[PDB]
């Protein structure tokens, strides 16, 4: 089997990316984050507090003939960006593109943090690391993808996300038509749960390469592109007026600037982000002062490769026996 969904910006800025999703029987339409960075499926639903609800849809168990209650199950996790929510979890069935998974566990918020609630276009979301990352207790469970593998064509799923307009998730098949030149394949450790791999280096605008290991992770639900303060601050020399500002939380340059790409080595391969993928715009509603899409590392653990870097990239998340990612330009 396979599965092709589109997956559209939320807003403006390319600030998150929602999927359709079907759950339940009649279905129920949800617009999820997919997020290779987290593992857990949950969706706002007719158990969220009200008052933590503004516009999202819900999924209903009840009115689904195919929903079970996981009894004694519940969840709860917490983001990088501090947000969290917690619940039960009921099994139904879960359609992706076409792909359908029978009992999946689908994780319904009782509590969401203030995050959620403000965001009204996504409804939950729908997590495509490794399953050991999943927060069910008592009974650890297991992804979407991590379901459906054995009934893939492939046991791959790929990212084609847009700048500034939809793209697409597919489900055990590579496009192979949707990439130019060759996909380069890398090595991953799951040793942390993630879609963790090595980057051989990076460029700023036209410069000269630099040869040098940068371990992190490609992580569809997180906006920017997080990397050491040696490399953030090497890229952001290169654009007059820019500065670390403590008062905004990271990097900020002239809204007036031309902003360089960045390159990023995979092997022997390159992807290069143009400058505009970069620029996330004014700080605030008017102000001359424009928020940068590179920011720093320091302090959060981990190298993260979001939105910022795998829109310049067709990319494969390859769920073979011993997991790898491939890159393709496009």
């Amino acid at each position: 089997s396979t599965g092709s969904a589109t997956t559209t910006p939320i807003d403006s800025l390319d600030d998150a990316y929602i999927t359709p999703v079907q759950i339940g029987t009649p279905a129920q339409t949800l617009n999820l984050d997919f997020d290779t960075g987290s593992s857990d499926l949950w969706v706002f639903s007719s158990e969220t507090t009200a008052s933590e609800v503004d516009g999202q849809t819900i999924y209903t168990p009840s009115k689904s003939t195919t929903a079970k209650l996981l009894s004694g199950a519940t969840w709860s996790i917490s983001y990088g960006d501090g947000s969290s929510s917690s619940g039960d979890v009921y099994t139904d069935t879960v359609s992706v593109g076409g792909l359908t998974v029978t009992g999946q566990a689908v994780e319904s918020a009782k509590k969401v943090s203030s995050s959620f609630t403000e965001d009204s276009t996504i409804d939950g979301l729908l997590g495509l690391a490794f399953s050991t990352l999943n927060t069910v207790s008592p009974t650890q469970q297991k992804t979407f993808f991590d379901n459906a593998k054995a009934s893939l064509d492939s046991p791959v799923f790929t990212a084609d996300l847009g700048y500034h307009a939809p793209g697409t998730y597919n489900f055990g098949f590579i496009d192979t038509t949707a990439y130019t030149g060759s996909i380069t394949y890398t090595a991953v450790s799951t040793k942390q749960g993630f879609w963790e791999w090595t980057s051989t280096g990076y460029a700023v605008g036209s410069g000269t390469f630099k040869s040098t290991s940068i371990d992190g992770i490609a992580d569809t639900g997180t906006t920017l592109l997080y990397l050491p303060a040696t490399v953030v601050s090497a890229y952001w020399a290169q654009v007059s007026g820019a500065k670390s500002s403590s008062s905004v939380g990271g990097y900020v340059f002239p809204c007036s600037a031309t902003l360089p790409s960045f390159t990023f080595g995979v092997g022997s391969a390159r992807i290069v982000i143009p400058g505009d993928y970069i620029d996330f715009g004014p700080i605030s509603t008017g102000s001359s002062s424009c928020f940068g899409g590179i920011q720093s590392s320091a302090g959060i653990g981990i190298n993260i490769f979001g939105d910022v870097a795998l829109k310049a990239a067709f990319v494969v998340f390859n769920g073979a026996t011993t997991p790898t990612l491939g890159f393709a330009s496009k």
